[PDB]
């Protein structure tokens, strides 16, 4: 899944 940062970071 993607993380909820901003940029968002996915794995």
């Amino acid at each position: 899944s993607c993380t909820k940062s901003i940029p968002p970071q996915c794995y």
